[PDB]
């Protein structure tokens, strides 16, 4: 419905809500491919009088109060995040006859996987390490807030005009061993996924374990087998990836540790095509 | 994992939280066999200071926030056939505690399966009518249960059925393929529940595998009429299992229909 919901919860989410008379969605201007849903070009008029171009995602017609309520508390959580490497929520739009709208800053270069996959772009080794370093900074921030991402991957990281990486969309070949067997997702589980994301970057967007099946991944990892060092990957960064794939979660590096480690490797490299 | 959450969400949950100083938990006095988790006998002091016998379930910011909003949702429901939430207790050192009114006769599946109990065909239909009324209430709130089953309904002292815990062999055909749950998806699960009641707690589809259940229902095979189930009630069951979600009856129509079937019987060992 619109507000067959709890008054206290509706009050809690108000600060996230965008009035539709300050939002224009160009439903004829699509930016999505499908992965994030159906995403459109938007124009948002803020309370400050500033008119900005944005991305607007249209939800499936959510049909029960349990779902709408979970959606709203997710919105509340994302609105609270404030880091340059974590994607911002501009707000949500609850309309009378139609599904809710999620309003996000426009991300000029789309997601990180597709940016590095097309031959038109030429990221250096340093550029790719840089993207991973930005991802780690955002993930360090999220961990500091006690927040598990649960779906870290290069496809789920966005790149703006200033080439700032935005962690978004907070998948068995990205999952930690314990997540595959015991179904447990922690901050150390995100460290494993980060490792896979680094591997993705240093291969420029190659699919992980391309010759192992989704159901065969668990037995593969119990053979001590890991993803092989990518062609753009430096030896010291590969040892970072291996540490991310330790089967015991407590034995993996923290994101705070990954930031200082990768940062040190990054500072040794020179030559960039995509700065900031 | 303390309240370093969004202040407005924390203020939204305040009406649901119980001050731990009004609660004693008997951690050495255990309730149940683990289906509902770690449940214990508790004593709760209400707003007037009245002692109330309760059951106490012992449970990242994302999970804790969703837990809180589910508590906000549950605390809002007010219907005799829906399990009420007395509150939640968010301790300084330890897991959140969920506080529920004590249900004397536990879950419905265990109660009917017990040979010591002698529910009549009318009693079992009555228990189904109670489930339907709670579900009609939930449907009216636009709320989907998602896990309706005999094991997930409770029985109190006055033999009031309380729908709780809001499972492939209870799942609707479109849930087994599209992963989508609706109020009509709940109607299907209710039919399996009615079947559970009439067979006095027999496992459904006992010979078929968990993964072979979707192809089983696609063939048009269903649960056979329970030995001691009335013909018009098995028709209700079959209507609840209609392959077209929109062709199944509403819980409002289930109430009235089952109310009628119930009324054509006499003989109750468990009166409500
Ligand atoms: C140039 O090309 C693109 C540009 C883009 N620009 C901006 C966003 C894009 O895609 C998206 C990224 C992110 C999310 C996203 C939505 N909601 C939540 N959470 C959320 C939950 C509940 C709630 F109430 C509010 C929020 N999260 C965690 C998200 O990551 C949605 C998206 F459509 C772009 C995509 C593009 O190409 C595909
Ligand atoms: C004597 O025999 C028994 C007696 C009992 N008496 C009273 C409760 C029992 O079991 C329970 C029933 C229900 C729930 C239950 C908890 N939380 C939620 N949701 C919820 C989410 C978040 C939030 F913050 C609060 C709430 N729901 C939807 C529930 O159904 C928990 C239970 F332990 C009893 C069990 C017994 O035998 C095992």
């Amino acid at each position: 419905d619109l507000s067959a919901l709890n008054p206290e919860l509706v009050q809690a989410v108000q600060h996230v809500v965008i009035g539709p008379s300050s939002l224009i969605v160009h439903f004829n201007e699509v930016i999505g491919r499908g992965h994030f849903g159906c995403v459109y070009h938007g124009t948002l008029l803020d309370n400050d009088g500033k008119k900005i171009h944005c991305a607007v995602k249209s939800l499936n017609r959510i049909t029960d109060i349990g779902e709408v309520s979970q959606f709203l508390t997710e919105g509340i959580i994302m609105k609270d995040f404030s880091h340059p490497n974590v994607l911002s929520l501009l707000g949500i739009c609850l309309r009378s006859e139609g599904s809710p709208l999620v309003v996000l800053p426009y991300m000029k270069h789309g997601d990180l996987r597709n940016f590095i996959r097309n031959e038109t772009h030429n990221p250096t080794v340093k550029d790719l390490i840089g993207f991973g370093l930005q991802v780690a900074k955002g993930m360090k921030y999220l961990a500091s807030k006690k927040f598990v991402h649960r779906d870290l991957a290069a496809r789920n990281c966005m790149l703006d005009e200033k080439f700032t990486v935005k962690v978004a969309d907070f998948p068995v070949k990205w999952m930690a061993l314990e997540s595959l067997q015991t179904q447990k997702f922690t901050t150390k589980s995100d460290v494993w996924s980060f490792g896979v994301l680094l591997w993705e970057l240093m291969t420029r967007g190659a699919p992980p374990y391309p010759d192992v099946n989704t159901f065969d991944i668990t037995v593969y990892l119990l053979q001590g087998r890991r993803l092989l060092q990518p062609e753009y990957c430096p030896d010291p960064l590969y040892e970072v990836m291996l540490k991310c794939w330790h089967p015991k979660a407590e034995m993996r590096p923290s994101f705070s540790e990954l930031v200082s480690r990768i940062s040190a490797i990054f500072s040794t490299f020179i030559g960039e095509h995509y700065v900031h």
